């Protein structure tokens, strides 16, 4: 999909596994959205059409560009009532924002409720003409994009037990019966080189993704080029994205691609959680071969390409602004907490009572899970790890400077991306950015039940500056005029 282009949103009954259909949200007809994609500094221009008929679901719709930081497009980044309200079915919206200096892997998904796990969801590439890992590799194209998803046999409308079916490129067995699924092909030439773009389009669990008999090395980490690092195997969390190359190098045949979910039936009985890696001239056939081999991605060991300063001050406590995260809960699942405060959701969106001369955080809403940011500003979170939750800063990447298991502090050069782990009970993730995006931005667990649930928390930045910064189109200025007007 192109830089103009249409997308409609519809339903459509899906069938991804052959265990039986199911209605379901998504832009176009595929259980997987359409790829998209542009070039750096590119002008996105992207029509999103919503004509959503099943009321068993959520028939508005907003669309979230995951990992570009839309500075002057803040209307334009997608949470729902937080950057704008939904738009409603019969009705469009233009979202149109640029790429300025962002080559990489990306995604695009719902940001209202959790409409993304009935479907919403799939890879966004920006490629980069003068890409500095071009030498590494001959292939990377649509077919070099390799998605995951957890998908759900029952309309969303909790903390759902877990997943029915893991999805690879929307495809995969479940146990209804395995043998009732596809398998999903990704196709090599021996002698090539792959750069494979893996992503995470998942509302829930984490994967550990490998290729047997095969070598994966890291160059790009949720949209950042990385300095080459080589693994076996890897775990990835809800919404990241890897770029690894690949060699086609070992004997002309098949072979198991793997995603072990972290909740959900694991293991790869009757070859659930698989994908097939086949040779040109290889059987068409089922793999038969035996999972991976030790070194594992370790977070703590990639080093961003391009020269990144950790900002500021190398101490812990030592950014401008220090805040600590603390996660609270409530029983069943409808009340996340962070600084005793969860997020609901209000019924003017954040940005609107801001560009509507609400300033004062104070009186800005929901209370108190609102935290205004002040502008040029060195900025260090701190969130105590809690139980392995995704967290993923919206405008933003940062610096993580504590890695989830690695009781370091690493200012020179710690890995940076946009999604990370909290891991749990041992951990203290920290992470640092740069206040240099005047908007509301939101900082959440990217397990989608977690933010319905209330796990998450708006970093409105740079408050003077937001209505200036950032010009409103007239058709932004409706959203809400329209929604509210609903039924
Ligand atoms: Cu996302
Ligand atoms: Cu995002
Ligand atoms: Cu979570
Ligand atoms: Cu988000």
């Amino acid at each position: 999909a192109t830089v103009a282009l249409d997308l409609h949103i519809l339903n459509a009954n899906l069938d991804p596994d052959g265990t039986g259909a199911r209605s379901a949200v998504t832009a176009e007809g595929t259980t997987i959205a359409p790829l998209i994609t542009g070039n750096i500094d590119d002008r996105f221009q992207i029509n999103v059409i919503d004509q959503l008929t099943d009321a068993n679901m959520r028939r508005a719709t907003s669309i979230h560009w995951h990992g570009f930081f839309q500075a002057g497009t803040t209307e334009m980044d997608g949470p729902a009532f937080v950057n704008q309200c939904p738009i409603i079915p019969n009705e469009s919206f233009v979202y149109d924002f640029v790429v300025p200096g962002q080559a990489g892997t990306y995604w695009y998904h719902s940001h209202l409720s959790t409409q993304y796990c009935d479907g919403l969801r799939g890879a966004f590439v920006v490629y980069d003409p003068n890409d500095p890992h071009l030498s590494l590799y001959d292939v990377d194209d649509a077919s070099t994009v390799i998605t995951i998803a957890d998908w759900y046999h029952s309309l969303s409308t909790k903390a759902p037990p877990a997943p029915d079916t893991t999805l690879i490129n929307g495809l995969g067995r479940n146990s209804a019966n395995p043998s009732a699924g596809q398998l999903a092909v990704v196709s090599v030439q021996s002698g090539k080189r792959y750069r494979f773009r893996i992503v995470s389009t998942s509302c829930f669990p984490n994967y550990a993704f490998s290729i047997d008999g095969h070598r994966m090395t890291v160059i790009e980490v949720d949209g950042v080029s990385h300095q080459p690092l080589t693994v076996d195997s890897l775990t990835i969390f809800a919404g990241q994205r890897y770029s690894v190359v690949v060699e086609a190098n070992q004997a002309v045949g098949n072979y198991w691609i793997r995603a072990n979910p972290s909740n959900g039936r694991n293991g790869f009985t009757g070859g659930i959680n698989s994908a097939i890696f086949r040779y040109q001239g290889a059987a068409v056939a089922e793999p038969t071969t035996s999972q991976n081999s030790g070194t594992a991605l370790n977070e703590a060991n990639l080093i961003p390409l391009i020269n990144p300063g950790a900002p500021g001050n190398p101490v812990p406590g030592g950014a401008d602004i220090n805040l600590n995260l603390r996660i609270g809960r409530n029983a069943t699942t409808a009340d996340f907490t962070i600084n005793g405060a969860p997020f609901i959701p209000p019924t003017v969106p954040v940005l609107l009572q801001i560009l509507s001369g609400v300033t004062n955080p104070n009186d800005l809403l929901p209370g108190g899970a609102v935290i205004s940011l002040p502008a040029n500003q060195v900025i260090e979170i701190s969130i105590p790890g809690g139980g392995n939750h995704p967290f993923h800063l919206h405008g933003h990447n940062f610096d993580v400077v504590r890695t989830p298991g690695s009781s370091v502090y690493n200012y020179v050069n710690p890995v940076r991306r946009d999604v990370v782990s909290i891991g749990g009970g041992g951990d203290n993730v920290t992470f640092r950015f740069v206040t240099d995006n005047p908007g509301p931005w939101f900082l959440h667990c990217h397990i989608d039940w977690h933010l319905e649930a209330g796990l998450a928390v708006v970093f409105a930045e740079d408050i003077p500056n937001i209505p200036i910064a950032n010009a409103i189109s007239p058709a932004w200025d409706d959203l809400c005029p329209k929604y509210n007007a609903n039924n």
